[PDB]
């Protein structure tokens, strides 16, 4: 009787995880939080490389990094404490004394990362039609609604598939609003800067789109091959956490590095 | 089973147990709390040289608070996960005494750091007119100490003795109202003789102070706000209490320090 | 149930056990202690550039002390929670030998850092007149070392051998009085030739030093301050001992360093 | 008992067990590794202002690597101590499955930080002549990623499937040789137009790079370097593997960064 | 309970066990050690700008040793408390194998950081006259490595094979005497051409070096300094060994760095 639990727990409590699956999930989470701490150091040590009016961006990047390290460190431990080896079969099964594994740790902490990540670009690009405050408030409201609806939804990814999908769609609405506003921001920021900055901004747009789209992909991962599909297995757990790590790295570290390069180019 | 003078979370977890949603949400919200606290430390450290020297003390005090907050919430997070263990037969988290009983007093005593410093730092940005700096500081510190100590005594009896619970709560509320009075005086005097932007910032600071500080007696009273054997005397009440604690912590510490720093910038 | 040369906390916890209030309060007070120490470390680092170069050593030494203090009070906190475990049948925390016996001598040996450095740092702010710097330093260090070592030997027999307890305590008290004499000389010489404000600060420093340092033999004698089988030979005595330890730690380290820094500012 | 696609440390520890020397030495060497990494982090941060601004990026990248290394090695240290428990009846440490199986893959994925950055940072000290900066960088990054991923896949089968082990190892060795080729090109171009002292430093850097990076496939092959049922298919092989890992880590990260910093110093004005 | 090539602390704790005073004191002394190391790290970082630039390297290298030391002592502290558990029936702490056996080798390998760096940093303050910098450095590093490695091999047999114990100890003592010789030469050359105050500081540094470094073979021999089945082959010997280790660590690292910094200040303009 698992109740409103994530599907990792069902897979681990029925079939269990082979050595490769368990060890790979642990390794990918470890790499995630290591990347986050290294990026924190990188952003702190490069603050004076940009003009003062851009250093805020750097700071915010650092801020984000802090949150992520702590989460992906906790989450990491969580994984290894939720599943233990059974010598009789050679697989890792759910160990209830280490609690049920839950991805929600990431959702609430996005309440830090999503606003901040949306906010810092407004310290590097210059708006030509929109108001700074209006864009900021839209970003924050839509991100909060998206995160909260998705966080409520993921609790029912096995118990109540209907609620899962409904909350996912209600979240995707705010996601589309965020995407529209961000495209507006980047198009307005391209105006009046050298072609190098425009190239950096187009790269930022592409990276933003892909890496941010990766997250609902991980949301739906156990069902992307339908019920009782190839992805509703330990392969799906591996894929979920791998996509999470890729999207984390891209949307945080690489995004901050491209913002820093843009700030360097715009600096005098 | 005999629990003695323990918080109502322990009683709920020993009788009904917690569902996956309740337990996981409480853990996530405490994790988010301490993550927010360490990211603000960096923020407040990294933005020290953004204000005139005379205001920088505020920043320092903010950082101090952050440290305290982080540590406490980190500890508190761990304590939660160690006090409740999954029971597979029914699929619910029950009290685990080998991990010690859960107690909110960890917050209360640590407020002995937070409450004075928070009340102290505003006196490094605004300039008093008819009030005396040392008088305001001593009143703040004495009233805060009394409030914290009386509430800390009272919360131990939230289940074992409702009468002492309420009596200590009222005794604490007296000092709380005194603090609100002195703070209103301080804000009104600080408004005198400053720019309109600083006046708007001070108004926002007063509103934030009022709401976020009132949230704490709300969390104190949470299990009984729907009466004896009411709806909030459940795992829903535990979730609500920790959520209110986290919202109040973030608002009264991080956002309060950020608004104070904005005020310091406009005055520079 | 033979405990040997163990502290009286272990005897109380092995015979009567601790109630929820007693155990939780001891844990909270130790947690507050180490939080205060880390916050003080941050404060003393951040306020280094507030005084002239010649005084900055004081800050550094303060920070040094903080480090030591933090680590021990963090360790000691852990030790408390690991040494006593909840018994559900009666609802009380009893001695848990798998977590090791509780011992307060961790503090003693760590005073081998604190006592010299604290006594040393005042010699970087005040200017001696008739006394020799190196003589004062050597007297401070030797007397402090002897005091700490003799008290550390004595505290192991606070239950198993009252005679050794009291004899070693008196041997320590001799060196304590020597330290008090030398400190009075140092403060009186430092008052000479400075402004009245610095003299008032020095008087406050002397009062604080006296009270806060006298608090330590008080915690040493705590279980017997009401006689054998007295009121304090209970969990109440355990609470009182750890509370006195925390008050003395905060006063003699953090507030002492803050007053020294204020003096350094007035002398700058 | 069934272990599946697990490293050979688990098989040795589950069948023969480890003596006190083997277990204690492995723990000590991993501890020394992560201690060295943290000390190097401190060093590279503290010596940033010792070189001209244009070279300071190198320092930063070193520090970045250090962080990764420290964290990873720290975890791995814990993992060792969690996988093997003393049995008083025989006097040997045996596999403890409640602590998870021991796996070297923690290193491999973390090389996804180490290998690019290490290859990247030298491009902030030396000046290329005929090669394009971005071309060299992209080649380094792609070849390193492929090498790491293929070796990481291969090492899971070092006991359960020797054929896949060797095939993935060879596929990885291809990209390793490409990396060596590009690095030799970089060193030859960097020697041009700098003082003889900097050229000597570059020669030492090339020798160190070659040896220290070649040490890693050696640790990959360690249990079989004396054949099946050989001398190295024992606790001696486990000790040798972790010792080679630690020596290669120190040499290829800390000493590499120190030599790069000395080169940057001689090039500074 | 067969323990094999294990340190004598495990034998004492497995046969007689430790009393409350002995166990608590060993734990306190290790805790004090790592606390001292972290505080010294803070001190050496915060006092960097107190000396001329050319001397600041000393400061840096001191903090590197403080990092290493800190980590090791922290680990060792944990290890002690994890290896011995209270038995309520008799009131003594006995060996607990689930926490691993206690081993001092953690220190030894970490000396591979401490011993070279400590010997290196003095060469950033004093100026040699007749000796060559690189020759002194190479001699220091080689002799220190050999000393550490031979003693590390030997200490595993302090109970199981006293003969190998003593043979490895003597082989190590040879390199120790070589180090003392080179250090005496270095101090004599550094005294030349500096003010009398710096010469007095150098004399004090030499005395400190001699005593604090000689303390380590003392801890090596501690259980047998009173003969076979002597007084020191007891829990008293365990306390004495760890206390000597802590005193030697503090003296040879923190106080050594402080005296070096004082010398650097007196040499500073
Ligand atoms: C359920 C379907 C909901 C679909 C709505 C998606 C659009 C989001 C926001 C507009 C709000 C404007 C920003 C508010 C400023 C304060
Ligand atoms: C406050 C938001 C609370 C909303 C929680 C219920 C949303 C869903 O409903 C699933 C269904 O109630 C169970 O199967
Ligand atoms: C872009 C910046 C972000 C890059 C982040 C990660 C690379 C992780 C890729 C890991 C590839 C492992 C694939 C798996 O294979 C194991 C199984 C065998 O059957
Ligand atoms: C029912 C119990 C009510 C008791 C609480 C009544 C309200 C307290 C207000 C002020 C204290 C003023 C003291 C100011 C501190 C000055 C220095 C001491
Ligand atoms: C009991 C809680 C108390 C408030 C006391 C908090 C004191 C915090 C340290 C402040 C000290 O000194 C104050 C200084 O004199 C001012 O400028
Ligand atoms: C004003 C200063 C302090 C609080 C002192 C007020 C004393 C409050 C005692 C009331 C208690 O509550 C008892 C209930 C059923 O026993
Ligand atoms: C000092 C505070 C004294 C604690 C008594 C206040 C309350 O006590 C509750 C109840 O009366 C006892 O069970
Ligand atoms: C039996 C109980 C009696 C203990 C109290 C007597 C104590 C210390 C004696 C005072 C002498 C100072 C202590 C030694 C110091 O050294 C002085 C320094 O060297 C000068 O330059
Ligand atoms: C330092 C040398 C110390 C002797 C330590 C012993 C000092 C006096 C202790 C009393 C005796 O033996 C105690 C027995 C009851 O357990
Ligand atoms: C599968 C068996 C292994 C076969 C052996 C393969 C080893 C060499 C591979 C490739 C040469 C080129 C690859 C790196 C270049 C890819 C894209 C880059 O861009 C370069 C320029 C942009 O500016
Ligand atoms: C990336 C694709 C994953 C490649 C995993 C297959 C590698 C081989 O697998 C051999 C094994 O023995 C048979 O399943
Ligand atoms: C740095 C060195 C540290 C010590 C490293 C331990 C040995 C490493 C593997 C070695 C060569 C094995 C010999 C290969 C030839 C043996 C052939 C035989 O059987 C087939
Ligand atoms: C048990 C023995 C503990 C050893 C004492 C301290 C650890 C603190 C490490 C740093 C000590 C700072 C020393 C100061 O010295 C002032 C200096 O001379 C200004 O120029
Ligand atoms: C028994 C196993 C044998 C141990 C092998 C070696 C210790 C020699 C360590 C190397 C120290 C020698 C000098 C170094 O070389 C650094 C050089 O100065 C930089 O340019
Ligand atoms: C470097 C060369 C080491 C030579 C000998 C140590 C041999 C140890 C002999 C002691 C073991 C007695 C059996
Ligand atoms: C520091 C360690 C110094 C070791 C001293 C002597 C061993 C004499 C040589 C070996 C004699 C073996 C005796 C059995
Ligand atoms: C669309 C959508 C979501 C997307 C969330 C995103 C896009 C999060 C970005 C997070 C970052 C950038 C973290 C660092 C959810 C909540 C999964 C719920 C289902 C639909
Ligand atoms: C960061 C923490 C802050 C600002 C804490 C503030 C605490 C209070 C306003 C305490 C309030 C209390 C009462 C008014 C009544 C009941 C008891 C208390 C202690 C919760
Ligand atoms: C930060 C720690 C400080 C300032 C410690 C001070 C310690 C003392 C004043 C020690 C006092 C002792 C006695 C005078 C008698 C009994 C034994 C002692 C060691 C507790
Ligand atoms: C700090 C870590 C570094 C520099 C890692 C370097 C890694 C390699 C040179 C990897 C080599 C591999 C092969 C050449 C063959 C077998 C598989 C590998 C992954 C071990
Ligand atoms: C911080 C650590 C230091 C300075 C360590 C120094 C180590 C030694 C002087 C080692 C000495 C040894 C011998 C002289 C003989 C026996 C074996 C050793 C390794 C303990
Ligand atoms: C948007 C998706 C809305 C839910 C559709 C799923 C209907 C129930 C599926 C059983
Ligand atoms: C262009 C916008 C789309 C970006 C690509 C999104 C791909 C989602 C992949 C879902 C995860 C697949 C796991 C194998
Ligand atoms: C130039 C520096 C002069 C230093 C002055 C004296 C400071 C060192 C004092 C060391 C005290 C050591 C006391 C330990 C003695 C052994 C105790 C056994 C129990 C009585
Ligand atoms: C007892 C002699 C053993 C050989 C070691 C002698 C070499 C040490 C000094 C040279 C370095
Ligand atoms: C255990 C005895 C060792 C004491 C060494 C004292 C130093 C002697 C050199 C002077
Ligand atoms: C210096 C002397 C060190 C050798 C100590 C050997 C002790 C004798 C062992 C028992 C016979
Ligand atoms: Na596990
Ligand atoms: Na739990
Ligand atoms: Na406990
Ligand atoms: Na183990
Ligand atoms: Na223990």
């Amino acid at each position: 009787e698992l109740g409103n639990a994530n599907f990792e727990n069902f897979i681990g409590a029925t079939e269990g995880f082979s050595e490769i699956a368990y060890q790979f999930t642990s390794h990918i989470l470890t790499l995630g939080y290591a990347v986050m701490l290294a990026g924190l150091l990188y952003f702190i040590l490069t603050i004076k490389n940009v003009d003062k009016k851009f250093q805020m961006s750097n700071i915010l990047s650092a801020v984000v990094m802090v949150s992520a390290f702590l989460l992906l460190y906790a989450q990491a431990q969580n994984w290894t404490s939720s599943f233990t080896f059974n010598e009789e079969v050679g697989r890792y099964f759910l160990d209830p004394s280490g609690d049920l594994f839950n991805n929600g740790y990431r959702y609430l902490n996005w309440l830090i990362d999503v606003p901040m990540l949306l906010f810092q670009i407004l310290f590097v690009v210059s708006l030509t039609t929109s108001k700074f405050s209006s864009v900021r408030n839209q970003f924050w409201f839509s991100g909060a609604m998206m995160i909260i609806t998705g966080y409520i939804g993921q609790f029912y990814e096995v118990s109540n598939l209907t609620a899962f999908l409904v909350w996912g769609a209600i979240s995707s609405a705010f996601f589309f609003h965020i995407l529209w506003v961000m495209k507006k921001v980047i198009n307005e920021g391209k105006e009046g800067i050298s072609p190098a900055g425009q190239k950096i901004l187009s790269n930022i747009w592409i990276l933003f789109l892909i890496s941010w789209t990766l997250y609902p992909g991980a949301y739906l991962m156990p069902y992307l091959t339908g019920v009782d599909g190839f992805l509703y297995s330990e392969d799906g757990v591996m894929a979920r956490q791998l996509v999470y790590t890729i999207a984390d790295v891209s949307s945080k570290v690489i995004y901050g590095v491209l913002l820093g390069n843009l700030a360097i180019t715009l600096s005098k």
